């Protein structure tokens, strides 16, 4: 069943905090409650920094980065300092005055396909098209310079790349953006990359290599999940079109919209590693220090208890708010833009083709089990 994450770890079937074994037989707790998953989160005890002995990664590619990762594997004060750099880009207020210029690239990439005929995969001809454009210009990303990043994106995010690959996908990335570090001035004043470069760079309060790292979070974070979102929404639209009504007659809901497909499509699939830093009880186990959890977003976010029928796509659910960004001090920093985004493609791909149903079975789709992050490698879509 490939629209529910129950094969993830599938011995959370079981107990709501289960001992499973990770990519490289290292074992952990795995935490499904939701309760549980925020209070992990929340928790001082419960560290994101991978110089810690035993801090295992989710996946081998990402375990190459562990001596020297970007801010989302530190604690304070490096995390406070190094977040707080861009911080200020992110906030709501800031996000919301770049609805008008997001509405209008969704609405350039459906003009794109007017006279086009089906069957398209609307993954490559407009989730990612609309993403990749949003925050590549938020950043000021040359559109020449595109395709490498995106090449390099796929390689950061693979479950299946070894070690190895991952250092020398992560060399790639990393010699690209400390060009634009060493030199920013073909960069348009209105980017997010000159803006840091100029500044807190500039002020010195984080290195070269830190300022590469919180660039190269915004490149690997800033539109993947965005479009696989988007994308899995779609195939949710497909299959229960009925649902989307919302979208046409209560369009005042489209944000409650959005936060329940957030919920139900919680890409981040493998959740998230913590590390105990001393003996913690959390729902019932005791987590010795050194030892790894799994915070498991999307259980967490079918959580019975919290969301009834957890497994129906329910717009008119009372409100609760899922962990699909994560929770506590590494909430996803992009999580507005994220919002703008799924608020303004969805709506706008359901109205201006309606009759959009899978080109294929579902049975047939390439779902991404092979990535640190869900979605579909291909999504052929008619009308
Ligand atoms: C639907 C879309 C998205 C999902 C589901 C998502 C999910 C997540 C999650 C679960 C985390 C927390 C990781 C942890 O605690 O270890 C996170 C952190 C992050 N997200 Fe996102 N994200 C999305 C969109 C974005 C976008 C659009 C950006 C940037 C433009 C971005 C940038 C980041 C960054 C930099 C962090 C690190 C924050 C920190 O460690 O303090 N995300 N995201
Ligand atoms: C790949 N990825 C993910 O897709 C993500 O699902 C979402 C995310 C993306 C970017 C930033 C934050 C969150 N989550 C939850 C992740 O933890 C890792 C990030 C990561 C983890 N360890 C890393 C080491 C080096 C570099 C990166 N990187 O972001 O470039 C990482």
């Amino acid at each position: 069943s490939p629209l529910e994450p129950y094969h993830i770890y599938p011995e959370a079937k079981s107990c709501p905090v289960a001992k499973v074994g990770l990519w490289n037989g290292t074992p952990a707790h795995v935490f499904s409650g939701y309760e549980d998953v925020r209070t992990v989160l929340q928790d001082r005890r419960f560290s994101s920094d991978s110089r810690r002995p035993n801090f295992t990664e989710l996946t081998p590619t990402l375990q190459s980065q562990a001596a020297a990762p970007p801010f989302v594997r530190t604690d304070n004060p490096d995390h406070r300092r190094l977040r707080g750099t861009i911080a200020r880009e992110f906030l709501p207020k800031h996000i919301e005055l770049l609805r008008p210029a997001i509405r209008e690239i969704v609405q350039g990439v459906l003009d794109g396909l007017a006279e086009t005929a089906p069957p398209q995969d609307m993954l490559e001809a407009f989730a990612v098209p609309v993403a990749s454009a949003t925050v590549f210009r938020l950043l000021g990303i040359p559109a020449e310079d595109r395709a490498l990043l995106t090449r390099c994106v796929k390689g950061v995010v693979s479950a299946v790349g070894s070690e190895d690959e991952g250092a020398e996908v992560f060399r790639t990335l990393g010699e690209y953006i400390g060009g634009l570090v060493q030199d920013p001035s073909e960069l348009p004043e209105d980017s997010l990359i000159r803006r840091l470069v100029t500044g807190p760079y500039q002020e010195k309060q984080l290195t070269f290599h830190e300022t590469i790292g919180v660039i190269l979070m915004l490149i690997v974070g800033g539109y993947d999940t965005t479009a696989s979102t988007i994308s899995l929404s779609l195939v949710s639209y497909a299959l229960q079109p009925e649902k989307f009504s919302v979208v046409h007659e209560h369009p005042e809901r489209i944000p409650l919209l959005v936060e329940e497909l957030l919920r139900y499509h919680t890409v981040s699939q493998l959740g998230l590693g913590r590390i105990a830093t001393e003996d913690v009880e959390v729902g019932g186990v005791t987590v010795r220090a050194g030892q790894m959890v799994v915070a498991a977003l999307p259980l967490a976010n079918r959580d019975e208890s919290v969301f009834p029928n957890p497994d129906e796509l329910d717009f008119d659910r009372p409100s609760v708010p899922h962990v699909g960004f994560g929770y506590g001090p590494h909430q996803c920093v992009g999580q507005a833009l994220a919002r703008v985004e799924l608020q303004e493609a969805i709506p706008a791909v359901i109205r201006r083709l309606p009759g959009m149903r899978l080109a294929c079975a579902l049975e047939d789709l390439p779902f991404r089990h092979d990535m640190a992050t869900y979605g579909i490698h291909e999504l052929p879509m008619t009308w």
